[PDB]
């Protein structure tokens, strides 16, 4: 398995950015070797620089549900880019994004455009606070919500992949006001409450938790944060970056059905380029300039480029038997996965949920963030870089939800089983 | 003028986004509150969906520098999207770009890209106080460093256009670790820092600013603040996403000498794509993830549809008498616009440093934001709206910048000017 030029691009990288790489997850530092530099991607296939193929699972970590550079989409973006890529001012094509989105996601009637999922969340994190009058928030432990100060605190994804410490360079000031709580548990959030009375502006969570693992929420747990929410005029915020548009059209909330008060949106609405959006009910969405007093801007936000991509991507996805053919391949994946880890004698546990899966090294079963850090990660280590020389391509991570797209064939799934079943016949 | 179609599209938009809007000054609240929607753009030009053509002096908020729609650079990337528009793993073009900033910038030696000069300005902070170890950040009045939380007091474009104030979802909690003093104030400066001593990370400011209108330094006011801050260990940081490859290819700090310990980058860096970049010590830059223990990510961070528009960009701005062409249209327009106003009877000063100018209706001379408030808005309203009908479109608000590309024909000029003339002869 040759990875020469990837180890002399990386090499170089790491002279000129930190690391290496532009953001931490595409760190190998836990999962043992260096990364493989990519070149191109196609449907459910990636080529790395040195000329090896791979089945890919990261899928861009979630924008690239319709499988990458999809035929459609590209031309769409061809045509587009003809009358310029950013204007500065209005256009038609926000417009019809947005009604499209309003349409598509349950609690959300207004929603505002922005440049990613990080952008979305501060936004967010902003208006809560904004609406409610309240300065205290609650996020839970393991949870992700991009790097805004205030979600520096117990985070998941490459926090806990690089097992960092919370922050550094954030004031206690303002992490003093992010309350915590483990994953799943309502009696700990109930706690929070009635301990600080009439403070709490609200809970932002992961409905189907994706950067501590693939932790799926227990029975009347959704339902019981609306709950006491509504109870103590609180706001319930889901952070749907990663699970919008991937576990339903219309996300965890509407497949799930519970609805929140805000929801934040990423990944897949961009089609691959950089769009974020955060929305919810008008009332809140009053609140944002130039409507309201809450000022929140983007130059590049709500350009053409990026809104003529989630339009197309949207129109795919909204296609009959679409998350039916997600669900029905990732079924098998992650259940092929789990039956070879007991017939070649392994401890393991996961599950998925249309086309968002995971898959533990432990006894499981799984709940919060504390019980994923019990996996062993020098199985999974040695598990990654053997799928890795087997031509399959997954997160270098242990904490990280995989992803299929509608680009996956059933052989794609079979040759990844195949794959799995001889690197898992040695570990 | 008919602007029939703009009308329907917006009134439409209201009822879908905040304000119907993307980013808070596009609504044109300043300056009447009626815009105009934009169907594409091509070189110094954008046309309308009513279908009348203007002369752009807003460029996109700064992108588009080498002209809208620019054919080298569109061609570049309808070449690159046949190869997917983004991996979620390195490649070697994150690599060039790198290089070229690290070349192009004085103070940068490595470089962390991102989707947006918001992302990069949360990023500095934070890295300023997680290397010095304090927690107080001395900002200035009426300059803009992304819709965040610590940095919305006295802030520049919406803020200091439509007179927003301070916090918008920001507590006391954050806005506090901020201290404030008005630009071009080194006295004040120092004062904050005896005041305030052995608790200041540092100084972030626009080395040239554009969002309270364009406003430059006096004499020796950024060699007072290196050396201050240089005395207290504190960093010096420029917000250069808007003066960056415009004010000359290395910026202020190369077009003034003085070098700041990082900077922020933005907008042209993307070439009309949503891109941002913070860099400048490497042993600074160190403490960055996964280098580091100080967290900053990002899902798009470094896509190749946006290395190819960045790179492509700057291989265009290299070449021979750019920025001296940009500087010579530019001047001629300024000064042609005061003498406009001398000889109508209306007061006025203004300026230009290569391709980004300004133009106050006061006498001035303006300092700094006090100074740009005593500028008569309802003239300029009314001034912006002769201009727009004249075919020319101008920044909606008083309080922003101008801007020239390398599209601008000296022709493009002489129209403006004539029809500021024929304008400026009303009021
Ligand atoms: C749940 C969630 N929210 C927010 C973010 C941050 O979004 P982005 O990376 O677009 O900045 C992520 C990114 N992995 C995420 O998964
Ligand atoms: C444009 C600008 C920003 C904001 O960048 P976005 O890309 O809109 O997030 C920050 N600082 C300055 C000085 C700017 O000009």
């Amino acid at each position: 398995f040759k990875t020469i030029k990837s180890d002399e691009i990386f090499a170089a990288a790491q002279k000129l950015m930190p690391g290496g790489v532009s953001s931490p997850v595409r760190a190998f530092k836990s999962v043992g070797g260096q990364p493989i530099v990519f070149d191109r991607v196609k449907d459910a296939y990636a080529w790395d620089v040195d000329g090896n193929r791979y089945i890919d699972y990261v899928g861009t970590w979630g924008p690239a549900i319709c499988g990458h550079a999809h035929p459609e989409v590209i031309e769409a973006l061809k045509v587009a880019m003809e009358k310029g890529t950013s204007f500065g001012a209005p256009c038609a094509l926000e417009n019809v994004l947005a009604e499209m989105v309003n349409d598509a996601v349950p609690s959300i009637e207004m929603v505002r455009f922005v440049n990613s999922g990080t952008e979305a969340c501060m936004a967010v994190l902003r208006l809560m606070r904004a609406y409610t009058g309240r300065d205290k928030i609650i996020k839970f432990e393991g949870c992700y919500h991009g790097h805004a100060d205030m979600f520096l605190v117990k985070a998941g994804s490459g926090v806990a992949t690089l097992g960092l410490p919370s922050s550094p360079g954030v004031p206690k000031k303002t992490t003093a006001n992010t309350l915590t709580t483990p994953y799943n548990d309502l009696e700990a959030v109930k706690a929070l409450f009635a301990e600080n009375p009439g403070e709490i502006a609200g809970v932002i969570l992961e409905p189907i938790v994706g950067n501590s693992g693939f932790i799926v929420p227990d029975a009347g747990f959704l339902e019981g944060l609306r709950e006491i929410t509504l109870e103590h005029d609180a706001l319930l915020v889901f952070d749907e970056v990663m699970t919008g548009f991937r576990i339903a059209y219309g996300g965890v909330q509407e497949k799930f059905g519970v609805t929140p008060d805000l929801t934040t949106l990423g990944k897949i609405i961009g089609g691959g380029l950089p769009v974020g959006a955060y929305g919810g009910k008008r009332e809140i969405m009053q609140l944002v300039a130039p409507a309201g007093p809450m000022y929140q801007a983007g130059t590049l936000s709500g350009n053409p480029l990026a809104m003529t991509a989630g339009i197309k991507t949207l129109e795919l996805l909204r296609q009959p038997g679409t998350y039916e053919y997600l669900d029905q391949i990732t079924k098998r994946l992650s259940d092929g996965l789990l039956a070879i880890a007991q017939e070649t004698g392994h401890a393991a546990c996961g599950g998925q949920v249309s086309g968002m899966f995971g898959f533990f090294f432990t006894e499981g079963p799984v709940h919060n963030y504390e019980d994923a850090k019990k996996s062993d990660l020098q199985k999974f280590s040695r598990f990654h870089r053997g799928m890795l020389e087997q031509g399959i391509y997954l997160a270098p991570s242990q904490f990280e939800a995989g992803f299929t797209s509608l680009a996956h064939t059933e052989e794609d799934i079979d040759a990844t089983l195949a794959a799995a079943r001889t690197v898992m016949s040695a570990l």
